[PDB]
């Protein structure tokens, strides 16, 4: 209860001295090691070997344990790579340094030390300190469950699981670019500030611009600028980064998430399907080393092709009682909806209705690698229309742990018709549509000058990130997610 | 005049029949190759070769242009790697293909071909159509000079260099990245959405999350993040992303812009001099072929060191008749100040006082690589201290052209100076500064924690760019540009 500001009281007093003696916190030392470097270099080398090569190295981290035997101590350093052993003795260092100062520092504190490599008893790589320096006293000791989330510095330090799984997630970016760029795709940025949201169906962050006087919004997706430069001639596109939606925190919903955008002029959804089926094998086996992915209780195997169900088909598997005739009927597939707890909207039309009958029965049972196929025209006021069913589009949304994972179309470059569904976006925001979108007339114009035939996929990479990792709230796949006051 | 509108009604109409024949907007072809791959490997080879080698291609892209030189015609294809020639004759095509169909396209028509590579007689490579279509009709023919920024896909569509300084723009990012990550810097995302905006000295863009009913900013820089994913052991990070700013449009500011923010544990401004001098010659080496780089009427040496002054000898070297002692004074450096045309406020210190001096007299002038150290404390919250002078920070900023391109420091990881400053930022922003920081007390608490000694440096990847382009508006580097209405 009390030890803890005992600590506290501690690390000040401690602190105040080290004022009193000059400048308490210098920038001054250099490392030419990190500890998983001199693993990967010398774990498989005896006591013997080290001796004979007497390898001099310069390591700083935290001092995460310490403990002192007398004329000696062991301590473990913590730092970007992982853990490595000190040895640190009162007559290996200067003359003082042990007694005066090591023995004053407490755990926490970042130390950096310099000393030959040599292995322990326990066969453990160990540095025998002849330099140990105080770089930054920690004020504060080591470290609901939410604390994770509200000071991740905390999390990192602590769980080493959390850090893989950070250290993970910047692999897998890395290993998205690589691919991406393994097929011609050019990195692009286009704004997170735009006057006309679109792209996508959600409520937007809305901010201002002073200078302009402007309102503007945070965009919910690229997507209208990325066809944009498909029809300036980058043909190959894609964009990984931010969007922000104005809608609630979930365990798979962030406000703003990363998202990965792409769009590939002479290719169609199938193409799609493809590249999302290689990435996932390429990623899995270049990122964890197999295609067979542990995620809960349930193992993905990214090297078989994803499942593939129409929406219609999905809704049947999983409520089979359901007479099918019912999405054919307005009034019936209200009535169905309605049976089953969705509250149908007076701007929904049958598309929507459908969509929510989805979302409700089949969504969360789509555990392992699915594709869905066929989305409503009405839902779908990007995409481009199927030649033989004009109410649905060649638009697919994939899943996996029961999660939306991605969503990808052959694009509409029918200018006349976008303005069409960019015309019902508009009356259904009248009606009520809050997610609606707004209708984008130099989008449009920029249609009429051609899109070339064209497929373009979304893909969370948070979510994504979740898969990989094992984590099962996307609260443990974003280094700072958005908290509750 | 009226000829625009017989062009738009002629493209409809003949839209108007594609429809009438069926699917007017295929998504169905497939190409093999682009324009530069062809040329790539075929450029070097002769008629002779080319005829033997019989090499069968698909291409896609724009119809640039089109000679109709009756049962033959030449046309220009454009794709995403620039253009090439197909040879377009009626016996080579399917019957009726010729008359009924490439001929009623028009330019700017996307369209694709199927053919045998050859050389014309002027030696140039082309394709030999045996099969082509048209793809997508162009409802707009083919395109104040803010156009090519309120519709940067006609600027692509007809400016090459244009789409070479986009083309050039992501092979920078690219190679920034296999910089950083060649030095150990693992790449993150921390939150463009803050609820305390901090890391710089901006007007925030305010936003409102309806969920949390909280108020919210786009962030001005993600510094106080990154140092706490230092504190949280990952010391070597760097995120290149979006940051907002509330302040007006200009040839150096966009609302929102890249900046990469690097931050190495056990380093100081020094090493990030090295790492700035190093990133610029790799840059230009790699992407430009070479380190002296034409920017307007200056070549840039970035394989020689950058220049470095104090802020005060750019001072006296830019304004020589500066009695020096008027920085050490505030009322004589108020004066001198206003003397020069800048408006002291209220808020200002003899530190803002002397910064703002230096930007009004020397800033402009640094056209050649340079480097300004010793910036006042008062204007650099977030910067270590210098051990000998306190009233000055172990922060920089660099200038190539007359303009900032970076800011660096070695940073404050003093707890208690920190809150300390931070206090100060709120008096000042009491005091009637729109641009002092807000007050983070968790961001104290990761400091106390323990931050090892680390130097951070931002870099505008926008205003990088231009010297890579030579662009001189930040306007010619941004694919969409923020535009007033
Ligand atoms: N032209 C083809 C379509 C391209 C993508 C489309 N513009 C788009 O925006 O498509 P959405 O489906 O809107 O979103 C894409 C994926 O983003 C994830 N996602 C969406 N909201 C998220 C949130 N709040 N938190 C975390 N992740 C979230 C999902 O994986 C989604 O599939
Ligand atoms: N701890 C070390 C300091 C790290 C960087 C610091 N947090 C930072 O934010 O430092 P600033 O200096 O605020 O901005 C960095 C660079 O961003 C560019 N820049 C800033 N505003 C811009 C605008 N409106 N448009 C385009 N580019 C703009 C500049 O190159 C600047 O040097
Ligand atoms: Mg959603
Ligand atoms: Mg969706
Ligand atoms: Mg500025
Ligand atoms: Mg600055």
């Amino acid at each position: 209860a009390i030890d803890f500001n005992d600590e506290l009281r501690n690390r000040r007093e401690k602190l105040a001295a080290l004022r009193q003696q000059g400048v308490a916190f210098p920038n001054d030392f250099r490392r030419d090691h990190t500890s998983d470097q001199l693993h990967e270099e010398f774990d498989a080398k005896d006591n013997q070997e080290l001796e004979s090569l007497n390898i001099e190295v310069s390591v700083a981290g935290r001092m995460m344990t310490r403990r002192i035997m007398g004329k000696a101590s062991f301590v473990t350093l913590q730092d970007v790579g992982g853990r490595i052993q000190l040895y640190v003795a009162r007559d290996s260092l200067p003359e003082g340094v042990y007694n005066d100062q090591f023995k004053k520092w407490d755990l926490g504190d970042i130390i950096g030390a310099r000393g030959t490599l040599f292995k322990t008893q326990t066969g453990e790589l160990s540095i025998h300190c002849t330099e140990l320096r105080l770089l930054t006293k920690a004020l504060r000791p080591l470290p609901d469950q939410e604390v994770r989330y509200r000071q991740r510095y905390l999390d990192l330090i602590a769980n080493d699981k959390s850090r893989q799984t950070f250290v993970v997630r910047s692999k897998i970016l890395a290993a998205i670019r690589q691919f991406m760029v393994a097929r011609g795709f050019m990195e692009v940025e286009t704004p997170m500030m735009q006057v006309i949201p679109g792209g996508a169906s959600a409520r937007p962050f809305i901010t201002h611009h002073n200078a302009l006087d402007l309102d503007m919004y945070l965009r919910i997706a690229p997507e209208l600028y990325l066809k944009r430069l498909v029809v300036g001639g980058f043909e190959r596109v894609f964009e990984i980064n931010r969007n922000f939606r104005n809608e609630g925190i979930s365990v798979r919903h962030n406000p703003e998430f990363t998202m990965m955008e792409l769009y590939m002029a002479y290719a169609d959804y199938h193409d799609l399907i493809e590249l999302t089926e290689s990435l996932f094998r390429t990623l899995a086996q270049e990122v964890l080393g197999t295609t067979k992915v542990t995620y809960g209780e349930h193992v993905f195997d990214f090297g078989k092709p994803f499942e593939k169900l129409t929406m219609r088909e999905a809704i049947k598997k999983y409520r089979p009682e359901t007479d099918m005739a019912d999405l054919d009927n307005f009034d019936a597939a209200k009535a169905l909806a309605e049976s089953i707890g969705i509250t149908v909207e007076k701007s929904w039309g049958l598309g929507r209705i459908v969509t929510e009958i989805f979302d409700e029965v089949a969504e969360a049972h789509l555990i392992q690698p699915t594709f869905i196929t066929e989305y409503p025209a009405e839902v779908s006021p990007l995409a481009r229309r199927n030649d033989v069913n004009p109410e649905i589009t060649d638009r697919f949304e994939f899943f996996i742990g029961g999660r939306e994972i991605g969503n990808g179309f052959s694009e509409l470059n029918d200018a006349e018709d976008q303005a069409e569904r960019f015309q019902e976006q508009v009356n259904a925001k009248a009606a009520g549509d809050d997610e609606a979108m707004f209708y984008d007339e130099d989008y449009v114009t920029a249609l009429e000058y051609g899109l070339p035939p064209t497929a373009g996929l979304g893909i969370g990479i948070d979510r994504m990130i979740m898969l990989f990792t094992n984590s099962h709230t996307i609260r443990d796949v974003i280094l700072f997610p958005a908290m509750r006051p």
